[PDB]
């Protein structure tokens, strides 16, 4: 077909720009590249805040990626903003309905309510029992008229299985009743991911797409939806899920999950690109390091992983060292000062140890965990004259929780947060935060520690609070799932 | 009245002294507090380049500055003694002629039978005087011959000697108390009572404030004035100045380097008030202060008469005084200048490289690099090979080596230390073992030698010696008994 070859990412920024983006991310570039294609960017900005864009193409940008056509960049399929194409996605839609491919569903929220809990209760399926896709399409636009509100879905198959093909893996094989009638358009008249993906993709002209394999059961989706629009549907081939060390999920409770942790930690981006590559790819002579370039020139869709590759901070971080050492010293240098030359920060700094120096050789002392990783710390130094090792875990993880929500990171909303969880439990603050200058410092005297936090960030101030809830122990399963649940039902700290 | 002209005359002999810079303050400022001007000259004439350039620029970051020196020029040039020699030996010749000075021939050996039979005899120790009724036509003789000589001053038999201190009024000494001193070497160059004579009549100097341990010396002066018709300056003693427990202020206890309290972030002008507030304090009791403002309310009989205590924790709090007064933004460019030296950064980055995995290790390898004296315990000094008397040996032997190299370099270092590690029956590794602990803070770090070298010999040599007080030190006649080994041990450089 002698389709020029086009890939894209297309995040979602909910705050915190996670690695697997990146990594997929990495994929989609890599492949196209070694086609002579181009690599484009969409964002799919659910709102589930406004600069939260900005967050995730800055940490693409760091982390070595760039793209052919984008938001910021420009290109021929503009926009390239979800929000922004809100109109496209209701054309087709309604295209799909007129060809009688979607049906409208008026059931109501209360209704879809019950229809779930009759099927629990008789063991069935909890899925969408086909309620409105009988009605013929006068007596749908009828309903419409009485201004009943309704959504789009779409048909499925009745029987058989669905037939999908993947570039790595072959042939996948999924019956046609474990699919839904999924809901393309909701109530407000907003896509949902697939009818987006879909159709962006489509009018982008994307070729190929390189995905998660948890997006695998949605394949028979992709390839409905591209059938009824009578559209080419991109070939797709699925990567391996990130793992933990214990082959589980990848999860920010053993290790970080954020780009910009690893930055703010000392990871040059070649290192994690060059780590991320490895947990769903091998060279042709299974080297450990190497750069996008080399991964470019002999890229090989059939040397894609389906195995068990774990994300390794700790190789991670032997791998950042053997960059470091091919480094002339001269390049250290540069690399370690800018990685800390950041204006602000340090004017902050020398505002916070100004009163507790008496040397210019004092401030080393005063100032280094600002530019640490994970202080030196053990479970006595959390010693606590009024709260036991059980209520510390409890201020650690609930704050880590409130603290990871915040819309923005400023000085105000962190003492808000930690001010309005004393007062919900009734403990007086000087209590509450001796705790946090052992996390965030790594000794019992230090500047105000809440300074500290907004100084170091979110990624590095969350890594030192769940760092210090594994010295402490943890909590189990059990009494973790709990404590959870008192998670959500705490109040708004922020006025 | 004549011009009132102070000045200073430093030795150029390795590391600059805080008492260098206290005798300078008080000349520099008695000058501008009476409508006159600051001299420096160099006393250079026991032999280097280096040492006199390391003196100049101590000063000059403290604050101090001169009208006229080695540096600027001056009317008087030249400025070094050293550069000076034929003038001092032309005026010593002339008190040979007018008889006023002799000739003695006495070799080292003939003076060292000479003190030793008078202590022996129970006798005052001085020079005896056997050359001293020598004609002039008998010692020219001997010249001839070719004996060496020194030429030594006459002093008066019998009587006292009257001295006019600008503080303490009237200081009575008989001439029974004072020497014979020598005034001009065997080789022809000066000893310091010719030279200052010879320079403060020709530099115009006017007064001279000086430190109270040279009072005794003070009749030689008035004698060497009297003898060549010249005007003697009038002399102010100052305080000495003491350690915590009242002895001589000594490097063993406490850090004597003036370049030392600029590696440990002491601000010049916060060690320009303590050492202004040794000896003399301002009217309204007032012990934070400028130069500008000592100079203004200066008076002579506000000076003290006891002696000021040198507490290091002093200095220190009042340094953060002075931090504290700096905005933001100067704190911050004067904690990053105080780093920034690019060499010393080059070469800290080629050090922890082999040993860093993340840019956030730079601050745990690198952070004694900056510090003042690092946490260190008696504990942290445990040794397989060593107990706690063997490391003290190794410590003391180490610092006195340590302070006499001709140039701070990796090198020398290397040299010296592999050496006492021979002559000690101990294995370089286990001889490296304290040095790590003392300098670095920890067991574990970048090579400790190429450290030592990055932070210069004022910073080694203070963190060495905090380790010996550390370990609790081996005074008594235990570092009498090292000090004759240290002298006993030969050349590794
Ligand atoms: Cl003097």
């Amino acid at each position: 077909m002698t389709r020029p070859v086009r890939t894209r990412i297309a995040p979602s920024p909910t705050g915190f720009p996670h690695v697997g983006t990146a990594y997929i991310a990495l994929f989609n570039l890599v492949f196209a590249k070694s086609m002579g294609g181009e690599f484009i960017l969409r964002i799919e900005d659910t709102d589930q805040t406004k600069q939260s864009e900005q967050m995730i193409l800055d940490a693409l940008k760091w982390a070595g990626l760039s793209w052919a056509e984008g938001p910021d960049v420009g290109g021929p399929h503009a926009p390239y903003r979800q929000s922004e194409r809100a109109d496209i996605y209701k054309k087709y839609a309604e295209k799909l309905l007129d060809d009688g491919h979607a049906f409208r569903c008026f059931c109501t929220p209360e209704e879809l309510d019950a229809m779930r809990e009759a099927q629990m209760a008789a063991g069935l399926p909890v899925k969408y029992d086909g309620r409105y896709a009988n009605l013929s399409r006068e007596e749908s636009d009828a309903l419409v008229a009485q201004g009943k509100p309704f959504v789009i879905r779409m048909r499925v198959p009745s029987s058989g299985v669905c037939t999908i093909k993947d570039m790595l893996r072959g042939e996948v094989v999924i019956p046609w009743e474990q699919v839904d009638m999924q809901v393309l358009l909701k109530t407000d008249g907003l896509p949902t991911y697939h009818l987006a993906n879909v159709v962006d993709d489509h009018l982008m002209q994307i070729t190929h797409v390189l995905r998660g394999e948890e997006w695998l059961p949605s394949a028979p989706k992709h390839q409905l939806l591209y059938e009824y629009f009578g559209w080419q549907m991109p070939e797709l081939c699925h990567m391996p899920l990130l793992r933990n060390p214990d082959k589980s999920k990848l999860s920010k409770r053993k290790n970080p999950t954020s780009i910009t942790y690893y930055r703010d930690a000392g990871i040059l981006p070649e290192a994690l690109m060059n780590y991320l590559g490895r947990m769903g790819y091998s060279l042709p002579n299974e080297q450990e390091k190497f750069t996008l370039d080399e991964m470019i020139q002999s890229f090989d869709i059939q040397r894609i992983s389906l195995g068990g590759p774990v994300f390794d901070i700790e190789k991670l971080y032997w791998l950042n060292g053997e960059y470091l050492r091919t480094l002339s010293v001269d390049d250290l240098k540069n690399k370690i000062l800018a990685w800390a030359s950041d204006d602000t920060k340090l004017t902050a700094i020398a505002r916070a140890i100004q009163p507790r120096i008496n040397l210019l050789s004092d401030a080393i002392n005063w100032a280094g965990f600002y530019f640490q990783n994970l202080p030196a710390i053990t479970a006595e130094d959390f010693a606590h004259k009024s709260l036991d090792n059980e209520q510390i875990l409890e201020i650690l993880y609930l704050a880590t929780w409130q603290l990871e929500n915040l819309p923005i990171w400023s000085e105000e909303n962190i003492y808000q947060t930690l001010k309005g969880l004393a007062a919900h439990f009734d403990i007086k603050l000087k209590d509450f935060m001796q705790p946090f200058f052992v996390a965030i410092a790594g000794s019992t005297s230090s500047t105000p520690v809440m300074n500290s936090m907004y100084i170091i960030g979110a990624d590095m101030t969350l890594a030192r609070l769940r760092h210090a809830c594994e010295i402490l122990g943890g909590l189990g399963k059990k009494k973790l799932k709990k404590l959870e649940e008192k998670n959500k039902s705490l109040p708004n700290f922020l006025a």
